[PDB]
């Protein structure tokens, strides 16, 4: 019904309900615009710039923008009007001056926010393209910037734009790729075409909805591709000239560049200079335009990308047809990641186990690795959605995976792509904030794009919907409007058991070959006399209802679960000077009852003997005991945890070699280790009724993962246990697997593969918090916002 009119309706904010014709910034994309949309709304006459001869002209409403006297009040001047016609300077030529307070026109209730989003803008463009992007360089140097911003996985456009909008992981917002099949709708989502416009795909609450629901007006964020950039900018500036009761407070611009060119020419192709220049010119138009409206010291501006761009060519393609004989029985979502499902749900002869094995470590330099999705690095948060296929391929940077060669030459063309692991340097993107609410000439550490939703809410005075950001962790970007969170309340208080059981009350099937001056000595140790050394940041708080005990020892402190029959956490400090020792021969198979903990709340050695697949390890490593006498404590049944022999190779090397290495490199480290149970791969602590595996014959639950949090002084001239200032952390969440199939070199010595495994499984403290229902760093001398920043830190081990 496109015989309605867009007269006086151009770029209307409220989308009219068809079958009435549309005049909003998306109507082109649904082929739904009124007949006169182009004529009235996409004027082009005379181009985009005032010239000296158009100054003071009589208004001609055919023109794309105006150079008449009345244009400022009307809000439709070309962005260079005051420069060309009133001898003003371009914004970029003006010195930076601190913006201490919003300098807004009367009637503005809050500083507007404008998000300037750029597709495929790789983080290193800020330095490498700086000579050709002066407007962007001024935003960056005068505002608040990060060296880079980490996207989410997969590092594709729609997952990342919707993460920016919602503060959610793709698994939670449901946009898990640029292409998807949802088995409960039995429907497909694609970039091309129209099913993606169906609202059932899009979960959580995006910023524009959050705004609307709380009485803040929002501009429409999505722009049809054919609307020229100049027109997008002029539309924003027109909206900003609306009356107070109609004018939005939040706007987004989007550019398809430099992504579009990057795919064709590679991230640093010589052809990339012009797209970067053109983007910079658009930023300049916006800023000149704000300046003429007296809004350039009023508005907060965010310059942000969705992902970066890597060099990728046709010839760097792995073909599943080279591995699988059965290739026509699978559907592959291809490219910079792979997702595999059965071609037909009626094929009972499909077996994911046999596909995985056919794809595992088959060629010496194989450029992808298969995973069941629950085994992917937990830092990716890429499993808890039915739209994510069980079988996943993590593709090496610079490579593609495809089903058959004909897929790649029956479509070389492209030189750039993205989608890879979000740790990869080429995938990193940008963040700049400029305005009254951002800090002045401030650099901040790199951070994840899941955090920005909360900040954008802070900037608009909105209460954010529940999301995966850690609200407060980006307070250091802001001059004001910080969010002041309180530490969560401890839900369960610990018991502190003393000696309550005699040795002969235990029938655990365990065995161990085991003065009065230092008899008091060991009593004080068991009462917590060394605890200030081994528990540096306070005990972790337990944020759920459970029954647990604090157990003190010479070398380590633990919070021992009576429910899970093992520690939730074990804490210990290893100085620079500490010595590694062996497990003495007499103690090789030693497990000792803990006379503080009932036999009924203890593990037993007979279960491990019976269970031919499962062995055990220790959370506090016997190798790092302070003394031969202290070493007995490490063999308590309360320090034992279930470990597959294959995993013990990993764990033993970490404990015997790597902990001491870190303590030497970082001037002591504090370590907190423990189990994780996430059988439903939702990234959250399992309740006891969610556990799918026990040690045979017992109530001993088997962890899905083992974590460690390794903390030291950021100023490494100070020892970990005597640190005056900011901390440094690195953490991991290691999968507890019965094989080392993940590691193709695992036949080799652990010095050749364990550390690279651990790096792959690097984690944020926050990730561990979700997975354990523990809250760490409760008792430091640092600000809580600083600790939140520390908890979101990821050590990426990239160059
Ligand atoms: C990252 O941040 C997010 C947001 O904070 C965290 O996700 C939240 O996690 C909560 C715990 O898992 C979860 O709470 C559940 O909500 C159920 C109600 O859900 C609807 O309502 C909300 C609010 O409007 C809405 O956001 C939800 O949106 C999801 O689902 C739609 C599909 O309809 C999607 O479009 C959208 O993308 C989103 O999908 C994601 O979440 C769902 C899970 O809800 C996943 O399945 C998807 O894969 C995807 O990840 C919904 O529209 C509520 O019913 C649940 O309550 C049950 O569960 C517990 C016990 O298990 C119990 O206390 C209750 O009694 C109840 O049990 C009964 O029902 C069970 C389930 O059917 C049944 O098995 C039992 O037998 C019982 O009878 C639950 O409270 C919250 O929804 C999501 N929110 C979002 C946005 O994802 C996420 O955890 C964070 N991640 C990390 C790692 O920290
Ligand atoms: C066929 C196609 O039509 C699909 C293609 C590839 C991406 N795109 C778009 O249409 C496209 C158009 N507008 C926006 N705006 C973005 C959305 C968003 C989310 C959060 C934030 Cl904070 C800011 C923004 C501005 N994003 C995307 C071409
Ligand atoms: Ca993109
Ligand atoms: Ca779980
Ligand atoms: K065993
Ligand atoms: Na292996
Ligand atoms: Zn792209």
């Amino acid at each position: 019904a496109t015989s309605g009119s867009c007269k006086g309706r151009c770029f209307e904010l409220q989308e009219v309900g068809p079958p009435d014709c549309r005049c909003d910034n998306l109507c082109k994309s649904y082929s739904s615009c009124c007949h006169d949309f182009d004529e009235l709304c996409l004027k082009t006459a005379r181009g985009w710039e005032c010239t000296k001869d158009r100054c003071g002209e009589v208004r001609n409403e055919e023109n794309a923008c105006h150079c008449s006297e009345d244009c400022l009040s009307r809000g439709d001047c070309c962005t260079n009007y005051q420069v060309v016609c009133k001898g003003e300077s371009h914004w970029v030529d003006d010195d930076c001056e601190e913006i201490k307070v919003p300098e807004c026109p009367a009637g503005f209730v809050r500083p507007p926010l404008i998000i300037f989003s750029v597709d495929g803008f790789r983080a290193s463009y800020m330095k490498k393209g700086s000579k050709v992007m002066p407007n962007i360089e001024k935003l960056r140097s005068c505002g608040t910037h990060a060296p880079y911003m980490r996207p989410v996985y997969p590092t594709k456009t729609f997952p990342n734009l919707y993460t920016l909008a919602t503060g959610l992981y793709p698994e939670s917002h449901g946009i898990v790729g640029n292409s998807m099949y949802d088995p409960v709708f039995d429907a497909s989502f694609h970039l091309r075409g129209r099913e993606k416009f169906n609202h059932r795909w899009w979960g959580g609450q995006p910023l524009w909805i959050t705004a609307t629901k709380q009485g803040v007006r929002a501009g429409t964020f999505f722009w049809s591709v054919s609307i020229p950039h100049e027109r997008r900018i002029l539309t924003i500036l027109q909206w900003l000239s609306l009356p107070d009761n109609e004018r939005p407070s939040v706007y987004a611009f989007y550019s398809e560049q430099p992504d579009f060119s990057g795919h064709k020419y590679g991230p640093f192709g010589p052809e990339m200079t012009n797209p970067l220049r053109e983007i910079d010119k658009t930023v300049g138009q916006l800023m000149d335009g704000l300046k003429q409206l007296r809004l350039h010291r009023c508005v907060n501006v965010i310059f942000v990308g969705d992902h970066g761009m890597e060099d990728v060519t046709c010839d760097r393609t792995e073909f599943l047809s080279n591995y699988l004989t059965n290739v026509d029985d699978i559907t592959l979502v291809p490219g910079t990641l792979g997702r595999i499902r059965a071609k037909s749900i009626n094929n009972s002869k499909y077996d994911p186990k046999t596909i995985i094995a056919a794809l595992t470590c088959k060629k010496p330099d194989q450029h992808f690795k298969p995973y069941m999705k629950q085994h992917l690095p937990k830092r990716l948060h890429y499993a808890n959605n039915r739209r994510i296929e069980d079988i996943h391929l993590l593709v090496d940077r610079r490579w593609h995976v495809a089903r058959k060669p004909l897929d790649v030459y029956k479509k070389c063309f492209f030189q750039g792509d993205h989608g890879f692991d979000n740790k990869v340097n080429s995938m990193q993107t940008v963040f700049v904030g400029y305005g009254p609410t951002f800090k002045y000439r401030t650099k901040v550490p790199p951070f994840e794009n899941i955090e920005l939703y909360n900040v954008m809410c802070d900037l608009l005075g909105l209460k954010p919907a529940p999301n995966n950001g850690t609200h407060g962790s980006l307070n250091h970007l802001l001059r004001t409007n910080t969010f002041r969170p309180t530490m969560p309340d401890e839900v369960s208080r610990p018991n502190y058991p003393g000696i309550m059981y005699l040795q002969s009350e235990f029938d655990l099937g365990c065995t161990c070959d085991d003065n009065k001056l230092e008899e008091l000595n060991k009593r004080l140790h068991t009462k917590g006399s060394t605890k200030e050394r081994h528990l540096l940041y306070g005990r972790p708080a337990v944020l759920y209802r459970t029954s647990y005990d604090i157990l003190y020892h010479t070398d380590f402190e633990s919070g021992y679960s009576e429910i899970f029959l093992m520690p939730l956490w074990t804490s210990y400090t290893i100085s620079k000077q500490a010595e590694v020792s062996s497990i003495p021969e007499h103690l090789t198979n030693c497990v000792r009852p803990d006379v503080r903990v009932s036999p009924g709340f203890s593990q037993n050695c007979l279960a491990y003997k019976n269970d031919k697949q499962m062995s055990y390890g220790f959370l506090f490593p016997p190798y790092l005991s302070s003394s031969p006498e202290a070493k007995y404590d490490a063999f308590l049944v309360t320090n034992m945890v279930p470990m597959y022999p294959a995993f013990k190779r990993v764990w033993a090397y970490f404990q015997r070699v790597l902990v001491k290495k870190y303590a030497s490199e970082r001037n002591g480290v504090n370590v907190i280790s423990g189990p994780i149970f996430d059988y439903n791969y939702d990234g959250l602590r399992d309740t006891e009724d969610e556990i799918k595996q026990y040690v045979e014959g017992s109530s001993i639950p088997v962890p899905t993962h083992y974590y460690s949090i390794i903390t030291s002084c950021l100023d490494f001239t100070q020892p970990a246990d005597k640190c005056d200032g900011p901390l440094s952390v690195s953490s991991f969440i290691l999968p507890h697997r019965p094989d080392n199939d993940e590691s193709c070199n695992s036949s080799e010595d652990e010095s050749k593969w364990v550390e690279e495994l651990m790096k792959m499984h690097t984690a944020r403290v926050r990730d561990i918090e979700h997975l354990t229902g523990l809250d760490f760093y409760r008792k430091t001398s640092r600000s809580y916002s600083e600790i939140l920043t520390l908890k979101t830190y990821l050590h990426t081990y990239e160059s």
